[PDB]
């Protein structure tokens, strides 16, 4: 049975309202220069990932490419990103020799789990004998529409017919609804979720790539003592359970990873114990029913299933993990993810957050670079970013947020929609 | 090399304007009952495919599900079809036990090649040890908007920034443009393409599933001697090279296949020589550059690469083929596909069409049930429908268009966008 290695990757800056890199009315270059397009982001990410993986000048030995994207077709009027990817190496240089021509490529989609799904596709290709080296890249541009139109586009991840009517901000409302049930059962509090945000923003502050790098927020501000942290939903039933700072960012960006099997390492002139590597011990996907929600909003069943398949295939337990990256699309999700991954027991996510166990100096750091809340959330990119963040901590590459104890085992947990798709991976430092 | 087998599948009726199954002003149930939604089609297809494959009552032994869909997010406001698929077995029966819960599922996309890509993904899962039995379904609902608004959505398959401006009907125009170059080089004529249409429609007439089943068209009518067969593009440069009858249909529908490896056949209680099977000897994907077109419109380079990889991996030649399905999204495409597949030499597709070699009684029948022109073209479903049509002819299941000499070998050629993605498979009767 065939091994699988992360050889290298790349995460772009994540940009949107609030970032100094984002060009808006207030920006020095407003009207003069533009933010990157989807094509441009995809080009930077494909090229960044080749460069950092040592493939510049021999990109022809990549056997195939998988692109994770959720809503390109709506935000940029652009689907069919497979051939977009094939043309990304030499983007804007007409006629140039393209070593990726004619190779297999596709886009895969499962809402915010698209990146994660791109990695599983790539890993199947590696273990099937159809590929020895594969490129998995995920990208998204969301800043081309308003929060309201964007919210309707993101509603595509829900059972639209059934759930769109909840609120224009369908997804924030779906997690408000969970928080209502969570409050009524005393599973954890809105104080606890403010503590998650405080952690994310503190981590972001140490991360120049993070969308919210330049924004500082105290616990008290996250807890709603700022009037600018408004409860913005229209739905009266759930309005009171969600503040702006509980929400992940509308961001643009990309992340890419190059994966290889043993034959691929050989082709690259590398040995299986080269210290630039990380092994993906296991990866697993679990998907539930779009059309039916379970009663217990305090449990992410689908994510827990994926985390358990992966930890089991890796033959380790949650306590053996040294770092993790999880799908904090809201502060509410991060709490739920601690329990889905298994690093806290059902009902004990609050213990972990109250004791700082998941902070950089805690015993099981999570979302070290700021997570979706601060790093940001260009949806298609997230699942691959998660993989690369564990990589980077493992390889000592995280600078201001580098962990002082290099982690030997790490896990990711990537989520599509309202816990309807989940992908989880176990990573082993080499 | 682990072997892969088609165990069974299902093709819905394909429906749209002109079909007696399609509910419009002319339909008895107009105003009273509605056409199937995307969710509904997906349900019918998943259930159909399980039933025909002998999995009713043991759907739990399916390991994974991949969905091919191109534009659900635009036409139906619905992405994230993976979990929609997981909930399709028991669609509309709230609370019911679901044996597909927690299994891996995703959606894959490469324009009109989406179905083909779903098959490749499933096949990788089969050969990777991640699956022994996989379900690949493709679906699409395109009748929820006009042909014009639909044309802009389908533009997502082109380099939208660059090519949308050609015409509201971006794709028809892209193939009109090829036809202009084709005419100038005398590669083949508009007469020849009318002969393709005549063939499609005559085949469709023998196929109750076909969108255009009830419509009859003479060569002369396809050749533009009907004034109702209009040259409908706005673009003055290409207007004259495309008639309505050259175009594939705006259709709704689904197609599904169940694929198994040797371990999967065992699990199902079947032997590798069971005569309900067909082997997929090979499959290949080839993707070119979205952003650059080759000068020679008389050659589908990307499709030809895929066809040659597949025939080669199967260790056969084009002359060994007994039947084929090819991606006739326009009559112009079918001609080009004969040469891409290799059943005609460069410049000789006209020979084949002129002496009826690709008709039901010809020596290499192509698109026996009517192809995209008449059977119809719900884009995501097409790639899998192609596979199933070769299956059905092989298993004697085609009724009024059944071939009198059962074919031993068949090939498919499925295309995304303007020859930017191609998938081709070689099938061996058992
Ligand atoms: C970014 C986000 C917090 C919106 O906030 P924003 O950047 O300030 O943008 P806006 O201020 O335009 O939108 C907030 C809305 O709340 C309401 N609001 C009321 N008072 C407000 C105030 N003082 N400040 C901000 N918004 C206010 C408004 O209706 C406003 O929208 P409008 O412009 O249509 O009136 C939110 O839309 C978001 O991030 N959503 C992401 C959800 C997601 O990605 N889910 C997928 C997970 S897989
Ligand atoms: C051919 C096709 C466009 C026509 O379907 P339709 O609904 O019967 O045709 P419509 O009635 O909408 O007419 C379309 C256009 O024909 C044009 N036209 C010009 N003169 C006309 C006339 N006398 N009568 C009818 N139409 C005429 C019009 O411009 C009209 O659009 P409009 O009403 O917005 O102006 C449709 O089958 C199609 O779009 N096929 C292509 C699918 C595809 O592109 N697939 C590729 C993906 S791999």
């Amino acid at each position: 049975a065939s091994r699988v290695f992360i050889v290298g990757g790349h995460i772009t800056p994540f940009v949107g309202k609030g970032s100094p890199l984002f060009i808006d009315k207030k920006h020095p270059d407003f009207g003069k220069k533009k933010n990157m397009t989807l094509e441009e982001i995809l080009a930077t990410t494909v090229q960044g990932t080749m460069e950092h993986s040592g493939l510049s000048g021999r990109e022809g030995i990549v056997d195939q490419v998988v692109v994770g994207n959720f809503l390109g077709e709506l935000f940029s009027s652009q689907g069919h990103l497979g051939p977009a990817a094939i043309g990304s190496l030499t983007y804007g240089q007409a006629g140039s020799k393209n070593p990726l021509m004619y190779k297999p490529a596709m886009r895969v989609e499962g809402a915010a789990a698209s990146g994660g799904l791109a990695v599983i596709s790539a890993m199947n290709a590696l273990k099937s004998g159809s590929a020895d080296i594969t490129l998995a890249v995920g990208v998204e541009v969301q800043t081309t529409a308003s929060a309201r139109v964007g919210g309707d586009y993101l509603a595509r991840a829900a059972d639209y017919q059934r759930q769109r009517q909840l609120d224009d901000f369908t997804f924030p409302c779906l997690f408000a609804k969970r928080m209502k049930y969570i409050a009524e059962h005393n599973h954890f509090t809105m104080e606890d979720t403010a503590r998650v945000a405080a952690k994310a923003y503190a981590n972001g502050n140490k991360n120049p790539l993070a969308h919210m790098h330049t924004r500082k927020l105290t616990f008290e501000q996250c807890n709603g003592e700022d009037p600018s942290n408004v409860k913005f939903l229209g739905n009266e039933t759930y309005k009171e359970y969600l503040r702006m700072t509980d929400c992940s960012q509308v961001s643009d960006g990309g992340a890419g990873v190059v994966l290889a099997n043993e034959e691929g390492l050989r082709k690259m002139g590398l040995s299986p114990n080269d210290s630039r590597l990380v092994e993906i011990k296991s990866i697993a996907c679990a998907v539930s029913n779009l059309y039916e929600d379970p009663d217990d909003a305090c449990c992410m069943f689908t994510s827990r299933q994926a985390a358990q398949k992966a930890l089991s295939m890796a033959n380790i337990k949650p306590s053996d993990l040294n770092v993790a990256e999880v799908h904090d699309c809201f502060t509410i999700a991060e709490m739920l993810m601690y329990e889905a991954l298994g690093i806290a027991e059902y009902g004990h996510a609050k213990d972990l957050i109250r004791n700082g166990d998941t902070t950089l100096e805690g015993r099981i750091p999570v979302n070290t670079g700021g997570g979706l809340l601060s790093f940001g959330h260009p949806v298609g990119a997230t699942g691959i970013k998660q993989i690369m963040e564990v990589y980077r901590q493992m390889k000592g590459q995280c600078e201001a947020y580098q962990m002082k104890k290099i982690p030997a085992l790490g896990a990711t947990l990537n989520m599509g929609g309202d816990d309807k798709t989940a992908v989880s991976a176990v990573l082993q430092n080499i």
